[PDB]
């Protein structure tokens, strides 16, 4: 029954709305200047990231860095939240579960950090600041370029003009993919998410009538974002040799064990 994806739908746009303080509608109201109330602190340079730490809330580039992993320690709690929500996924094996969300949860932090960006930078701190992506790149090296790529995605996957409703199914895709490192049984969670491709694909047809094949765009892009990982921890495996006196959160490194 389509009645029946369209329920799940708006299930999932639902967990994701309670999961997710910082939407990708919110985003976009405080990117395109919509209010007066709304107006980032805008960080471009050294003095511009003192000043900030006073209006929104060791080295520059280092404390930048951890600003992302805390961050992303956050978002993995988000992630979390949401995964418990999607129907079936807390009933599979525990072990099945830790591995989805150990592979699910950089691929997501990319997707949904990019609702986040537009071509000139990127929002921090629930939205309160925002730093410039030339900024970031003057970033000394290895930290240059450690959101150059994200960007690079952002742009391209930005201009699909997703919105929350489509992000929810599109995310609880990624999180049921049968085809993870060390996955117990794999049919029961192809199962939801040929459920969910099916919502997904509805979803689209509805909601973006007008953009033609729209569905398939957003499945290769899975390509993208997979690539972005590995670059990703790659570089943090060159950040923990020149800086082993920097440290990094218990959950993150959980993640990245291999
Ligand atoms: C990444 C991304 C970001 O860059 N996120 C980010 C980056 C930098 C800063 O601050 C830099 C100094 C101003 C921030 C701001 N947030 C924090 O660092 C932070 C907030 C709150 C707390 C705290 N709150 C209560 C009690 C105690 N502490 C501490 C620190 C945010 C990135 C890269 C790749 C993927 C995703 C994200």
């Amino acid at each position: 029954e389509s009645a029946d994806l369209r329920a799940l739908a708006k299930h999932l746009y639902d967990s994701y709305i309670k999961s997710f303080p910082l939407t990708k509608a919110k985003a976009r109201a405080i990117l395109t200047g919509k209010t007066t109330d709304k107006s980032p602190f805008v960080i471009y340079d050294m003095n511009s990231l003192m000043m900030g730490e006073d209006k929104i809330k060791k080295e520059v580039a280092i404390r930048i860095f951890q600003g992302c992993q805390f961050r992303s320690v956050e978002a993995v709690q988000e992630i979390t939240e949401y995964a418990k929500s999607i129907p079936g996924f807390v009933n599979l094996d525990l072990n099945d579960q830790v591995t989805l969300l150990k592979y699910g949860v950089h691929e997501i932090i990319y997707t949904m950090l990019a609702s986040l960006m537009n071509k000139d930078g990127v929002l921090i701190s629930e939205g309160q600041g925002f730093m410039t992506r030339e900024f970031l790149k003057s970033l000394r090296k290895p930290f240059g370029d450690f959101m150059e790529p994200k960007f690079e995605f952002a742009v391209k996957f930005n201009a699909l003009e997703l919105d929350d409703s489509d992000l929810a199914i599109f995310i609880a895709v990624i999180i049921l993919s049968g085809d993870r490192p060390g996955l117990l049984n794999v049919k029961p969670i192809e199962d939801i998410q040929d459920n969910l491709l099916q919502a997904l694909e509805l979803q689209l047809k509805l909601n973006h009538p007008e953009s033609s094949q729209l569905f398939a765009k957003l499945l290769q892009k899975m390509t993208d974002l997979r690539q972005i990982v590995t670059e990703h921890v790659q570089l943090l495996q060159v950040i923990k040799k020149t800086e082993t006196d920097m440290s990094l959160h218990p959950l993150l490194q959980e993640i990245y064990k291999d």
